[PDB]
């Protein structure tokens, strides 16, 4: 009887950070309560100042990472304020039935709903809006996030031994399709309805104009670079709700990788690069061994370095000359 | 000596249905006899009435699913009636030698041939036409199907326990490249030879105009929705002879997935979405737990909902409020 | 102390051949010394005579396959002669730290450098140039190769039994983006700097103009077809530094496949086709069972047969009619 279970209220944080949780469940199954507020907002997505009408959960692209344990119940209060103009809903790939919740969560501006589902399968999973007839438009406007469902005894390696992270980040990768005129310049629009047909036309090209992490070119760089220390164990959760990606830590590896994100499967070891299919979340575990700057990219390097799918780690600690050294520094001879 | 083996004649059915077979082999190895007749035909592939010159095995896109057991012999009589205009052949990815049979099966209109091969490896596999110099044109005109080679003791899970399906469907996913004029409208053509160069030009864009299941937008919807009941175990075989796909059951999962289709490998568990590479068949096993409508898509949702790669299940039975419920239905407050 | 280790000098060979090595390590850990010379050169990449300004390691596209064992040290002397015009560097996906070596290997024309790293993880791995701000331009100009890091006890199957190859080939697959004018014809350029913006524009289309093995359409055909004999065990290493590929042996299989190339993972068995993500090397083991001509392709068959991603094997030996036979040769009736 679900009414006899503990309830725990989660307070979300903005990606790439992740709300507090325990890897190994410190309680029995719980009803874990989340609230998200839909926000339609203008976002500047590149260095040129290109501004799109984003559709967000909780103000961010991606939406925040939700974390529960296997056989917890997720109870989400979804709020669509009357400052928004569109109908929205939510589909959890973690959930079973009713299009992952989308059939039960249709909220007009000025409405709210509360969905509950049982998180019966452990893994990282995409969640996304999906209103009948307008599904790719909402998703490719940024209206997607992820949920992690941890096994109750935490993560395990390919031999059944514990894998415990010290830090976790969530990288949401977003393909945008900003409509272009014949000359190649981006168009702007007076209303979503006046934008819709051109959004459909842009999407049908199948060719993104931008591919970004955390909502914009350069979002995970500078003062917002990801951080770690030598010897820290770091889990990077990575989602892509609509297109394939091929993540790569430049100067590192995925020591243990669930490329399609489901923890009952043994991870792939020692990956350079892995394929997260569109419509999937994946997760990579790495122990840093060298200090300095790393880039974290989609290893279609055009997508990375021309279209935006690149972030950075700044790693502190000591350099290991056994692992790598310059024997003779660049010089003329 | 193959002449001492039983012969069994199969009578194929139109996709997404699958001819009768036994999961666990009820006989020793057999010569399993199939006949397919090539049919060049006009097909309407979208709601707008776009009509292409399809190249089919047995009248359908995809061609029918053939089913045998490991170390059976497949003996295919392939008929190219003189009502057709082109040379055709067949390559089985299941087979060993002679380009998978393509080098031995070249049939002009008014010819037939009979190929035999030993099905030495268990899995689902693509078959497709492949005439030297015109290979992608035939394949992307719809001239591809799949063959399932079951292990003689049926399917097994990641621990070696039986997995037995109650129902099986075959979803063939087809990328078409309908040539377009400068304005973006589809062209039509008086002869295959007059169409060929424009077909090559359209293909070289690498950008499909349509991506469909069972030969047309909406083919697996309405009166042709796939069906199941709560508690039924369903195997969905999915092929894509030319491009990657990323299948997803909206509101469900792949409980056990052979993403690259080969049954000697343990399946991936609890998948949301998986990557079937172009040139591959994959297979997903799911036990339905909730009634209602499901969509089954390529989770590039543009490909799904704008270009055609979406079908439906209609599932009967009782709703499980433990697994999912609306706590508070959408309302204004 | 690395100075007490044996040093061994390798002399590289041109792809698709591979320098001499031992599968099972016949010594303890070594410092394995390689030298590569960067060469900017014009290359004709298709049958039409299309000529690009290639950026190569050691004169070839791909660069040569380097082979070491796990926990050897790779010591590479990288030479950028003053006959070249650009700055170059090298990132090893096999290595840990400093962007895989790229931060430590920046060489102007007329400079050289020597990098050492410890090959701590077994697998096939991409190496590629990656100069800050110009990374995809160098990679998609052909400036990438691969390194194999063998386990010290050689390769093993999914049960821990030895897999020993008789022959090894390296197939490097290269996506090129040759800039096109409005009419669709390729442009040429007077200087790299005058070419750069158009190269960026061509790349941002995400649509390759050419996809080739060993540097050109048809490179692995005719007098340069790959060879084998019936019963020989053949490892094909395949890299793609920038885009996904889906390799397939037409008429064969990957008996054992490390699709994402890392040998501590059990291989996938009996693959028809597999997905090597962009930014990855993979490796397929096959034992030939039939003589004759095979094609080895990217199984986007447009990419294969229209854009160049196809090579051939010529296999000697006896035909096995049990495995495949024509029962009735094509005839009219
Ligand atoms: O490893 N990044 O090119
Ligand atoms: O789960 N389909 O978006
Ligand atoms: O198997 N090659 O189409
Ligand atoms: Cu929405
Ligand atoms: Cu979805
Ligand atoms: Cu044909
Ligand atoms: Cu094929
Ligand atoms: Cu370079
Ligand atoms: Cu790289």
């Amino acid at each position: 009887d679900i009414s006899t279970l503990p309830r725990v209220k989660v307070d979300l944080v903005k990606p790439p950070f992740v709300h507090a949780h325990d890897q190994v469940a410190k309680t029995g199954p719980r009803v874990v309560e989340f609230t998200m507020t839909i926000e339609e907002k203008k976002l500047v997505i590149d260095r040129e100042g290109t501004e799109i009408h984003a559709m967000t959960f909780n103000g961010s692209v991606p939406g925040p990472l939700m974390v529960v344990h296997e056989n917890d119940y997720v109870e989400l209060r979804l709020i669509n304020p009357d400052t928004n103009t569109l109908l929205h809903n939510i589909d959890f790939h973690a959930a079973t039935g009713a299009l992952g919740g989308g059939a039960l969560t249709q909220v007009n501006p000025g409405e709210e709903t509360t969905l509950r589902f049982k998180a019966t399968k452990p893994g990282v999973f995409v969640y996304h809006c999906a209103p009948e007839g307008m599904v790719p438009w909402h998703v490719t406007s940024g209206m997607n996030g992820a949920i992690m469902v941890l096994p109750r005894d935490g993560l395990k390696d390919e031999k059944g031994q514990p894998l415990t992270y010290d830090k976790i980040y969530y990288v949401g990768e977003q393909d945008f399709y900003v409509p272009k005129d014949e000359a190649g310049n981006y168009k702007k629009y007076e209303t979503p309805g006046e934008a819709y047909e051109d959004a459909v036309k842009a999407m049908r090209t199948l060719t993104p104009t931008h591919i970004v992490f955390n909502g914009a070119v350069g979002a995970l760089t500078g003062d917002h670079a990801l951080t770690a220390a030598v010897g820290e164990r770091v889990l990077v959760v990575h989602s892509q709700a609509n297109r394939d990606t091929r993540p790569h830590l430049i100067g590192g590896h995925g020591d243990y990788v669930w490329a399609t994100g489901k923890f009952r499967n043994p991870p792939d070891l020692d990956q350079e690069t892995w394929l997260i299919p569109g419509g999937t979340a994946g997760a990579a575990f790495y122990t840093f061994r060298q200090p300095g700057v790393y880039a974290y990219v989609n290893h279609n390097l055009i997508e990375a370095f021309e279209l935006g799918a690149a972030g950075h780690f700044k790693v502190t600690g000591e350099w290991n000359d056994d692992l790598m050294t310059s024997v003779v520094k660049p010089a003329s001879m």
